[PDB]
């Protein structure tokens, strides 16, 4: 369906407490607004808005959301974006340690 997706959400360098949903293995560290729509889209989501605000100033100094339609529930699309980010990723390094 319809949801918002905010990057702590899926972001490997949280904790539960302070927003992760995604299960530590799966979650990528310091996820992207940029990149998280270039998944959904990968994905086939539809991406309805993006904001992003960015403030001179400290965990406020960055904002982003996304609000996205997809054919699956929050947790399994979070998931799938999560994977599709990490793939990314690898993708362009070409390597696997620095």
């Amino acid at each position: 369906g319809r949801f918002v997706v905010w990057p702590s959400e899926l972001d490997s360098r949280l904790s539960r407490k302070y927003g992760r949903i995604v299960p530590r293995s799966i979650a990528v560290e310091s996820p992207r607004v940029e990149e998280i729509v270039r998944a959904a889209e990968e994905l086939k989501f539809k991406v309805i808005r993006v904001e992003e605000d960015k403030l001179n100033p400290e965990e406020l100094r960055t904002f982003g959301m996304i609000v996205l339609e997809s054919p699956y529930g929050k947790s399994k699309s979070l998931k799938l974006i999560a994977q599709k980010i990490r793939e990314f990723r690898r993708r362009s390094a070409g390597t696997l340690v620095p």
